[PDB]
């Protein structure tokens, strides 16, 4: 049992939640791969062990661990395997695994809102507008005007024989990358390839660096179709700053929405490979990470530049207080604009505050530190003094390979 | 079957077949990750490191499995049979203290690590010959604010004799003592070393920056108390190029930092007692040191001089103040001219050491979590590249506390 130490307080607990972690990860005695984005690399007797130890722990978590209904729903599992090779988990476990999945995700840090989440049953999509019809629900209820609600929308479950549901896009949401004749990109450098295959099945390209990709939807067998995406439905924000009068005229934007779309959700040996899930930004995501990565938006030094700060020296500390100012206008634009968003402050108190819960709850709670400290002001937030343990629990979102 | 690398920021891939050598075991298992923890922890294994080591030395000097090569892995295991250990020859020291430092996981400084001066101490016969040796490594490693990097070897451990030790985390430290109010004055992270110096009769100060004692031990003596000659230590008063009132703090740093209560392993052969310094990386200053809220946690009384609003997190009141302190810190050092790095250019300098390593070795164990900054990290390319973290010999150790 880990012994983990938080060195802001001195407390002391045990991680006893990682005995029983299963599916095993990249590390070894030998050398720690902790900080690789992807570990490594992505007879039905197997499925009734998954779906009985996930029966087990729904049954836990409504005290009816013991005689009753508990011991009715084992037989029918083990009768429907038998008689298909598969099952179809209860509308009632489908919201218990969503929300587990959730739950046991080690890299998010928005965990605390775990138990907070609208579920949409779309297991009975069979076709690619059907798909569209059910994306678009779940992005105007999750919008909801800029008042944001987590939500997850389930379509169906891979089958043995017959392809799988598929979103192409990596979110809901994205802007257009463009090459041109020196390589460098106009709009967002993440998206060139989705970009490119959008072109490639029909869509006619956009002006600039923040044009609305569509959607690349994918019925089982049939190949994807394009669907664009209605703009009233696509809230977004204009950037601006509450005392530096120019950055409005730099014409950045962002979009109210963070709807990640290419993960698999596995419940119980179940797989779920289209099952799209939002719920809204911390600042810095936009701010640090898609507006100041070298390899995406990269305006750190143009916004430097506006600011008269001495880009001569790294040790005047521009990049700093650029990127700074950036997130205070993150910051002050989504509150403007009433869009739901969340400081690296207040989100790693939260957590913080969460890690307490699941000691209490469940004994640990698994958590990935690289992730889960922001990728500014580390050490001002309470979760970088705080050791942590990672591992996999199921149920999972998992990545998975793209449809290519 | 060795672990594939990608940068993120270029796109580039590399596989670390150093790795694949790794000399001993860390604490991740497949079950569960534990690298973000802080301590993660006869005859016949004696000889296999000292093979080994004997063998990194002859390769270095190319010159493997030649008769000399031969000769001094015959010596060895020789002399391990006849006294139960062996003694490194001056070369063999050098190579090995370098390595050391070169294989450190947590150090992003290694792009300097074949710029070390090596003092051999391991002749030191008693506590007061080991507090001369130590001034004069402060003074050699100070150089008046030219600081060099350095490490002073004293001698090893011995079966039928005790170790020498130093008592103090660093060679220079600022006391922490407890006060009226539970709080305490000074530095928190010294409230141990601060107690165990006054009750071996160190008249205390009362302020938040007196330079500590030392606290020496010689084998299988109590440790003697010796105070550093203030000529020695050099410090840093803070000031800020642009806000006036930051002067008026009356804080303070020290120029040298000087890591002395690690244990250095080469060839199967420790040695408890071997400070070793550089020259600051200035996040540590102002961003640990004083920002930490365990440490001198300054950084609501400078956001509060600064006219933030402190009421909301929102207004990111902490990422401004602490940017101003770490702009104080670059800005004192340079004005007093004492060397100093700031976080770009040491994760740039670090970039280049991974690729030189890549080169020489096939891969250079790494930290990520200690390697990138505690401010700005994503800001600096040490961010977007994959790391991968193991434990190669001759090394760097931690030790438990001699008290
Ligand atoms: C409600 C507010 C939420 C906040 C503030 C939040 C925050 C974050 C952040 C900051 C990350 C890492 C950033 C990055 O990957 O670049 C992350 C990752 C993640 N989030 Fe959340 N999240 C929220 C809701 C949700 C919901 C509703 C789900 C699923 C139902 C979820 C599941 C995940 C997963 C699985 C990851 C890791 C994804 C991966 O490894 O690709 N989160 N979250
Ligand atoms: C020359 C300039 C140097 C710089 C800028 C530098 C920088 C750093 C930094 C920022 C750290 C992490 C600090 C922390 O633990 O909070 C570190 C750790 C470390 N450095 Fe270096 N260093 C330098 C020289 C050296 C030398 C000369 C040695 C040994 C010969 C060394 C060995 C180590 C070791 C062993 C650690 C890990 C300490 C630990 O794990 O607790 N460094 N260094
Ligand atoms: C619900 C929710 C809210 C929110 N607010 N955020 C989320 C973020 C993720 C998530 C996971 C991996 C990612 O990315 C992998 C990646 C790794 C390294 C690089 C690099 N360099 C680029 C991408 C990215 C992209 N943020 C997001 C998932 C859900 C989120
Ligand atoms: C040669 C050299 C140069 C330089 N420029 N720097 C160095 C820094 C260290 C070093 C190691 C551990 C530390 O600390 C371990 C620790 C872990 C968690 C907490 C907490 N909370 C506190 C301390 C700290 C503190 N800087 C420094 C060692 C050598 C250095
Ligand atoms: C190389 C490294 O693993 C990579 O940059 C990781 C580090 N930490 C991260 N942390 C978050 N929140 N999001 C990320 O994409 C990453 N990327
Ligand atoms: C809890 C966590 O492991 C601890 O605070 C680590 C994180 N990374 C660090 N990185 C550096 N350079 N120095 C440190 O002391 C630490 N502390
Ligand atoms: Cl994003
Ligand atoms: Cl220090
Ligand atoms: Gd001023
Ligand atoms: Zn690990």
């Amino acid at each position: 049992f880990p012994r983990v130490k938080n060195w802001e307080v001195g407390s002391i607990t045990y991680d006893t939640l990682s005995a029983q972690a299963q599916q095993d990860g990249p590390c070894t005695p030998r050398r720690c791969l902790g900080s690789l984005v992807f570990p490594r690399k992505l007879a039905p007797e197997q499925l009734l062990s998954q779906a009985r130890d996930f029966i087990n722990q729904y049954y836990s978590s409504i005290k009816r661990s013991g005689s009753q209904a508990h011991e009715q729903r084992l037989q029918e599992v083990e009768a429907e395997v038998a008689a298909t090779g598969t099952y179809q988990l209860r509308e009632s476990e489908l919201v218990f695994g969503a929300k587990q999945a959730w739950r046991n995700a080690p890299r998010c840090v928005g965990r605390i809102q775990w138990g907070k989440l609208q579920v949409f049953d779309a297991r009975d999509c069979r076709s690619a507008q059907e798909m569209f019809t059910y994306i678009c629900n779940h992005i105007k209820y999750a919008t909801n005007r800029g008042n944001l609600r987590s939500a997850i929308t389930v379509f169906p479950q891979r089958c043995p024989g017959r392809g799988d549901f598929r979103i192409w896009n990596s979110q809901l949401v994205r802007y257009a990358g463009y090459r041109q004749q020196d390589g460098s990109v106009r709009g967002d450098p993440a998206n060139v390839e989705i970009t490119e295959l959008c072109i490639q099945h029909g869509w006619t390209p956009g002006n600039g660096r923040f044009d609305v990709l569509p959607l690349l939807l994918q019925a089982p067998d049939e190949p994807p179709e394009l669907f664009l995406l209605p703009p009233e439905l696509v809230l977004e924000v204009p950037l601006e700053h509450p005392t530096l009068e120019w950055f409005a005229a730099l014409g950045l934007r962002w979009y109210a929405l963070p709807a990640v779309s290419n993960m698999l959700l596995e419940i119980g040996g179940l797989e779920f490979p289209a099952a799209p899930f939002s719920g809204w930004y911390m600042s810095t995501e936009i701010g640090t990470r898609n507006l100041c990565d070298p390899h995406r938006y990269n305006i750190l030094e143009d916004v430097a530049v506006c600011m008269d700060l001495d880009t001569r020296t790294t040790s005047s500390l521009w990049k700093d207080k650029a990127a700074v100012e950036i997130n205070v206008a993150v910051l002050h634009s989504y509150q403007l604009a009433k869009v739901t968003i969340v400081d690296h402050h207040a989100a790693t108190a939260s957590f913080m505050k969460h890690l307490e819960n699941e000691q209490k709850a469940r004994g640990g709670c698994p958590a990935d530190w690289a992730w889960i400290v922001p990728p500014i002001s580390g050490s001002l937030t309470p979760v970088f003094h705080q050791e942590m343990v990672n591992y996999f629990l199921s149920p999972a979102f998992r990545y998975q390979p793209d449809p290519w």
